[PDB]
DNA sequence: TTGCATAACGATGCAA
DNA sequence: TTGCATCGTTATGCAA
DNA sequence: TTGCATAACGATGCAA
DNA sequence: TTGCATCGTTATGCAA
């Protein structure tokens, strides 16, 4: 049987490319991998892991994310899909000014969406900077912030 | 500008780890990658690509999948997440007998869910065989078909 | 080959 | 549960 | 460290 | 829009 450290390692791997909305779902997911634990232990794992539960862009219940310090950062679509999933879950609205796209997310969710956007390495994005509930996305010339905002708006 | 072949290559990469429910979503996703095309062209790409639109386990609109002939078959969770996503989208019900878990999906959806399950390489699964709307999953001793079916039932 | 315009069409909601 | 009318999604004739 | 039992708690629906 | 009561999710005292 996998020890705590080993289980927690799987938790992080699962939360990285999933939209886990409850502790029981995390359990169902771990069970598929042969790891059986209760919600009580999960409630504790997520904690000594720093993982938090963000709110959804629509106001309801959000997802669990882990304060990842970097990689694994790669998938089939090159990050395009994970970004699209997080956009639908965390993008509250979009706006622009000059060469800047301004995106709003629930509080505390900005960094995660921003990492996801960086990971997808979009060709018209020079880079992003996330605050608490806002992300500034810099468009690469000749792309305008308005164009980028429209692109994100279509994935909201 | 990416030619047809290049665009189609991206389509397959995007449909592989996503749940695209319309042709416009595919467009929004391609746009994020710097590729701009209309629905008309997409309606044609998906066709000369063999991609089809499965029905959802709940009866409503499904997702687009490509008759993939194999890999790329790998992600962070090791396939656990893509499988979980497809389970929620295609698993209609579960049952068991002896060392067999029996899963039902909409017609034509069985092979896709089965590939996904194989890709996740679950430790208690010896292998799967998919028909049209049914999948036989073989449990590895001492796991019973009942146990496996319960595990899939929790991800439905 | 692709976009435009629009017809062909499958899905969803309501009423009987 | 079935059928009807309505809305969104997908397919395609035509022009460039 | 973990499961059990249950309390503490945040979310959703309805009514004013 | 706000508040109230109800349901699901998460946190934890206690025992092993």
């Amino acid at each position: 049987a996998a020890n705590r450290a080993g289980r927690q390692a799987r938790i992080v791997a699962i939360l990285s490319s999933a939209q886990v909305r409850s502790q029981n779902e995390l359990a169902a997911l771990l069970a598929a991998e042969g790891i059986e634990v209760t919600q009580a232990t999960l409630s504790r794992d997520l904690e000594e892991l720093g993982a938090v539960k963000l709110r959804g862009a629509d106001g309801g219940t959000g997802i669990y994310v882990v304060p990842e310090d970097g990689s694994p950062v790669r998938g089939v679509s090159g990050g395009t899909d994970r970004m699209a999933r997080l956009l639908g879950e965390l993008l509250v609205s979009t706006d622009d000014s000059g060469n800047l796209a301004v995106l709003r997310t629930p509080p505390g969710a900005a960094h995660y969406l921003a990492s996801a956007i960086d990971r997808a390495a979009l060709p018209q994005v020079v880079g992003t900077i996330a605050g608490d509930d806002t992300i500034l996305v810099v468009a690469r010339e000749p792309t305008t912030g308005a164009q980028l905002a429209g692109m994100f708006e279509n994935l909201r």
